């Protein structure tokens, strides 16, 4: 009989950075059918199918056939696990940013493709209301980059402060997708807060996301352990040893990142673990450009790594992006210029202070 | 000796989206006797069994003299599974909602056909008191699945509330059936809800069902922790980015859906999550119609998600159904034809408005 | 070297409904001796093994050799869950029924038969003391496996109320083994509820036992959480939707049946979800009757679904039982015939009214 | 290769009741030397040994070169576990008493014969105490074997009630031994009582052992669980239905036996649960009697079911045990004869209610 | 391909009683270099390594090659504790005793040897604390064993009280590793206390160490649940029945020991459970002696089973200890006489009672 190639299989979800079992079993599944007349290779939206179809046809007939199939794709699933934890250790943190804006740039590929049915001009309107949120915003974002990249001990951890709809949830959710990281609710007690910080495993940054005070339910702020539990998590933030993570799985440097809160009040001792803080207010032209610009709330344009990547092809130069992507940022750039121009870009962020629709 | 197919076992299971290692293994095994002696077949009132007998009668045999029954039916299941996890990210929101109107569709061509035991007309009746508890029911029908196909971050759920039978219940239920979700218990405290959230991995949509609140007891309402639950689940609520959910199992953006409650105070905070309100009051001619129709009750027809695809069957043209459905759209408007008329349609709604028994 | 039929074990387990892994292995290895001299058979009292042991001989000597005995048991246990499945999905519920009073009516050809102990009469004056408890106690019964097998929404469950020794646990116990239902326990906080409820999961029929409330200590009630607990479990006492049990398991419709409870003060909300109370009163005439008539208590026969099928059987006609079982009905009506008239019965019913011995 | 015999090594578990895999493997291994020069043969003073080593050499040989010896034992045990399932269900109580009986007279033929080192005088000494206990003490044990042999539903539980040191523990000790039950700790919280009660499955008899109650702190009895605990759980005391066991695990009537306890208030609802209830005070001469014949506490002979069983073969007839243990009960009254006469019983008696030595 | 003998790998683990299957692993792998050029064997300072290596030299070859070695070395660790089981049940517990003093004496032989480092006199002057720490200490020793072998039910176990480095601690420590038992905390909680107890299974003797009580702060003693706990074990202490033990595990007489305790108030109760009280009250000259005599602390002579097994071989004939040892007494004995006699030794005894150092 037939044998299956576990490696072939192993190498699929290499490729494709697959790391759910039961998805790669149905994605496998998928290649048995001819590639000559195959409708997904005729679509051509999907490239973890279109790319590897005429590659994986032979073996996932056979792999059809197969009475051990969950077997072959844990074995293919914790190969993906054991390159992760290889990288985590030999890989530098510019080339796990490089990494990640390659996979950013697949996907931009694809969705401003041929094939594709995402509109440039409106995830530039994003960039205009992005680089409207905060003064030199491009030089915000590469900062935080900086940061993250570098790793520096107690100089790794930004707060970002501020009430609702501020545009602080937004910013860290955009920043959190740019870089590739989690977020990490700390709301609940000590008990349980091993089993998420855990999460932090392998991981190149973190957002501990919308932690909570005591004593500010006077001023109609929730009441939680958030902000309890950050003040004992000293060795976690600093970044000077590496501490001991279980979800033991790994001792490593704890990831750098984000803290989002709303106005509670921060311990001398927690504020201290922060070489920056930025406070985010409500500006009115903000919200009412942002209702007049409801592609921008739908397609979930303004919390994308993908409008944040472009807000940096559109504003940088090719020299302050890594060597790796150079070739990409060129075509990238000729991309952008071919529908927005410094002009045109300009009349946007002019719209989005009037408070009127960014697109005219 | 004969080798079982694994591969058939699982396309079976495909066949009939079998969830369950019990009922696949049980409703495989009731195709090893001859299928021209078949009563069930004969009978042909269980498509699940008559439609694949013949198809599956030899492997069947072969699966009966099988000493590793449990775990063919784990792999198809687990393929089955798979499968779902293909779908949830590559098919589009309308094909997912196809499908299950195609379920449905399967069911009534069953239980209203020749080897079925429902009456139309008393699904009909259903109708009409459907049509009677809100006003333009059909256009509250037709606007909720745009809202659950579109899935727009902060437009995505809806709220019911009013006190014990309503007709809150009964229409959140209809709504569930028609579009395939899961309900949800949070009334529990928050170191369980995490387990009860991954509940709406891979679902269409969600019913939060009887979320209660605090200090209502004066107005013999009685309390629990989910009104205070759901105010802390901003991020799965809006759907603006992707939640972590368990049962870690996925990542993704948490189900749209329906929150019903009744007359707790809800927080303004909470109040902001939802895109629309529904309040329901008690009618005394709707209990009434209904207390004279006993078969509405004693069916299950006013929680039935057929009776609210036969609602849009019967007011709705050709054109405001996906077009994959067409052909059996029409066939059922010729079927509805045969047997009510606008006029004797009127006369139901006109029996409901009277509290009088719908059918005359 | 010879191979078990592991089918043949399975068709063992379905033919006797076994459910027990353990006690499957114990009754296979009994039948590896020589039935010619077995005295087992010999003796003819237990059908589970004289029936089979000459079908399954040469096989148990083969499986008596077995190095995988549990594994062939596991797989034949699975097998009877598995028809368990597809029996609650496509079984009608009067079919549901008929199964039930065919092991009963087994049960008593057995008992009641030349290699039974089981005494008749005695039995009969379980009937007369059971006919005295309540008025019209025929259509008691009758009209409760009416509500049964019905299932009709909001009228599926009966409130049993009464103190001690008030005839209330008994007749509960009675329809209980009469239906084949389980017993559940409610006093337990909400924590452990959920696995309590999942009990249910494939059930004919539910008891809540000895539902307790609060605030009756000075009554000298015991306090628990029970009442509390069904309030707050509408859907699954309605039963208008389907339920998600787990010991998840199975999403089902909760089985109908019954709540015994001592007098407690039972909320308006908790009221509303019983078609029918009973309230239960001690009669002295009846725990004297009991007392003068010993075997009754002594050999269970007041707590027995065969006592409560003898007193159908012997009230009732052979048309107000399904069709499916007439031919049994009337060997039954026969055998009563030749031990009891209308005329000694009568004469038990006024012992029981008198508080004298039933059997004279 | 030589081949293992799975049957034979269950063969030897089945002979010697063993429930421990650990303990079969043991002793399995030690058949495994010529059983000619072997020294515990030679010594025969342990009858699991000396009466198997022979049947079972050549196989402990091929055990001993085995690469899976825990599989084969863990099928062995699961065998006796099997056979106590039948048993369970197809054995008469009289029948279970005759196999303790049995099992008794096996340790009493080894320890008072020619390997043997008890000494049979001790023993009688122990009678004559145990029968100064209370008044008629060979009907008090006769009659409680006939309660549980009998197990007549809410005539099944014996309630002993005492202070420290009088005779209650050793009594229920002795009688738990007689028949072979197990005890059960109840002072603990009801979220852990349900796996302590699953003690109780497939179980002859069981021991409620020093059951405590509350608010006796004034009179130094310490507070615990135990009677509130027992007070509500009348459906296991009573033995009217089944009762749901886990440890689910088995549907069975719970076993009856005793309650031991303290001089605790028993509330009303409790107290009717007992069929009978001795009480014992503390009397100078028995522990007088006790001090001086030490042997008794050092040799645990007052504890001893073989005490108690030797009582019953001293003061009973043949014909009051059952027909299958008659020639061993006769062999044992030629025994006792010998050694002590109805004259040296009566002064054993006199010696304890004068608080001297027993045996002069 | 050759076979690996689980059998003597086995056999090496029943030889050293290798009780850790990693242990086991490490140590058989590290036979597999040729022994005549192997380091460890040269060097004769490892017992468990340099006995067995030629024996194992070829199974260990063949076992570095194996695929299965951690499912070897689980068998051959289970073989282990089946033995102990085996022996638990049939070794007289003087046997015990022997076995222990065997496995101490093989140590006093490698230690005090030419491949040994400890100083015998070092170890002699230990023995002279040790006797000045209570009068007639050698017999103290000797009726703790006979205690613990003989173990009489109510005399099994003694309570050591005094405060903090009183030399209650030092001796508690000495006698558990003289007769080889465990140590046991009981200030925990009752709901983790079963799974504590259950470490005394198959032990010989145990430990309760350090037992907290309550209401001490005042008198600087810290609060915990140890008395408590105790008070309600009257079964465990006693020793008159068999205790269930759970790490269910095993059912026997629970082990004899000691309970360590401070100046706590000791229960009316709990104090009638020990057969022996001993007082120990800091004397200022054993603490001076002590600090003169620093090898003693260093080296962990004054806590060791060899110390006091030294007392016992200097203060004690040979008749004394049981047969099966007597050879190896005597040539301790031999061994003691070259370095010290009655006048050196008492010599040492004065030189405690000044608070001088031991040894001149
Ligand atoms: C409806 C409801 C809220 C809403 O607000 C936002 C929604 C998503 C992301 C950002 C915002 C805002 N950021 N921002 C900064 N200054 N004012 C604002 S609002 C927009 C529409
Ligand atoms: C008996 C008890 C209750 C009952 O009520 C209902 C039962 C099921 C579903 C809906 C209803 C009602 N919906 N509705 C709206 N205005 N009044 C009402 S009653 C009907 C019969
Ligand atoms: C001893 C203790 C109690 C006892 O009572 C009963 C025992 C079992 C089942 C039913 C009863 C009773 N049912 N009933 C109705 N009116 N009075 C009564 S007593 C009988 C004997
Ligand atoms: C030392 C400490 C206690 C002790 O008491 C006993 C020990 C074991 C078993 C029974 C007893 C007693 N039973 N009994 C009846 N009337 N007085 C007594 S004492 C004997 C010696
Ligand atoms: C430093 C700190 C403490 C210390 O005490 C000891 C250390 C270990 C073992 C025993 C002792 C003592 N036993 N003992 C009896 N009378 N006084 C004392 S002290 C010695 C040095
Ligand atoms: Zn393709
Ligand atoms: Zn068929
Ligand atoms: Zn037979
Ligand atoms: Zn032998
Ligand atoms: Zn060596």
């Amino acid at each position: 009989t037939k044998q299956v190639s576990w490696k072939l299989v192993t190498q699929y979800a290499l490729d494709t950075k697959c790391e759910d079992v039961f998805l790669l079993m149905g994605m496998y599944l998928n290649f048995q059918e001819a590639p000559a007349a195959c409708a997904a290779c005729a679509a051509a939206d999907q490239p973890n199918h279109f790319n590897h179809h005429e590659k994986h046809y032979y073996n996932a007939q056979i792999f059809a056939d197969s009475k051990n199939q969950k077997s072959i794709c844990q074995q293919a699933v914790d190969t993906v696990a054991a390159k992760q934890r290889v990288d985590s250790l030999h890989m530098t943190r510019e080339e796990m940013l490089v990494e990640r804006f390659n996979f950013l740039l697949d996907k931009m590929d694809l969705i401003f493709g041929a094939h594709g049915n995402a509109v440039l001009e409106q995830y530039m309107a994003g960039v205009a209301w992005i680089h409207c949120l905060l003064p030199q915003m491009d030089t915000v974002i590469y900062e935080f980059l900086k940061c993250i990249v570098l790793n520096i001990p107690k100089k790794r951890y930004w707060l970002f402060k501020g009430p609702i709809d501020s545009g602080k949830t937004t910013l860290a959710a955009a920043l959190l997708d740019l870089c590739g990281g989690k977020s990490l609710n700390v709301n609940m007690p000590l008990e349980r807060l091993n089993f998420e910080l855990g999460v932090g495993i392998d991981q190149f940054m973190v957002v501990f996301e919308d932690v909570k005070g005591t004593g500010a339910e006077s001023r109609d702020l929730p009441s939680g352990h958030g902000i309890s539990n950050l003040d004992c998590l000293r060795d976690y933030l600093d970044g000077s040893v590496k501490v001991n993570l279980e979800r033991n799985k790994r001792t490593q440097v704890f990831p750098p990142g984000i803290v989002t809160m709303n106005e509670y009040s921060v311990p001398r001792t927690l504020q201290a673990r922060f070489v920056r803080q930025i406070d985010f207010r409500p500006k009115a032209y903000l919200r009412k450009s942002l209702s007049c610009s409801e592609y921008l709330l739908e397609k979930r344009i303004l919390q994308s790594g993908m409008t944040l990547l472009l807000l940096l092809i559109w504003f940088r130069p090719v020299a302050d992006f890594a060597a790796a992507i150079h070739e990409r940022i060129v075509q990238w750039k000729e991309r952008l210029d071919l529908e927005i121009s410094m002009y045109t870009f300009s009349t946007m962020k002019a719209n989005v202070g009037m408070g009127a629709p960014i697109l005219d």
